[PDB]
């Protein structure tokens, strides 16, 4: 009479609270909830959602310079300044966003 079904708790706060409420990282497997790491709820970080632990840089691919990378607010992605395209000389106060995401509507809207 026992569900045994808890691990992979939250690794800020340590507690199950809400699964669906918290992300889950695919590379090692955690859950962080969205105050716990002041992260905003989207419909799209939730699809390929990973954990700032894994998270590396998509352009070099070499987790060390976290300081000097900048984390988008939509996607969720990872890029380090010097990453950048062009290259982020510094890192902005608040609200950053990255090209993959700036992609304006064009193109053929289909169903
Ligand atoms: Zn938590
Ligand atoms: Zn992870
Ligand atoms: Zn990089
Ligand atoms: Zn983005």
């Amino acid at each position: 009479g026992s569900s045994g079904s808890s691990g992979a708790n939250c690794a800020v706060c340590d507690s199950p609270g809400d699964l669906l409420d918290q992300f889950f990282c695919t590379t090692c497997g955690q859950h962080y909830h969205g105050m716990c790491l002041d992260i905003a709820v989207t419909p799209l970080k939730r699809a390929g959602w990973q954990c700032p632990e894994c998270k590396v840089c998509q352009n070099c691919k070499q987790s060390g310079e976290d300081s000097k990378m900048l984390v988008c607010d939509t996607c969720d992605k990872g890029y380090h300044t010097f990453c950048l395209q062009p290259v982020m000389k510094s890192v902005p106060t608040n609200g950053w966003k990255c090209k993959n995401c700036r992609i304006c509507i064009s193109g053929p809207s289909s169903g």
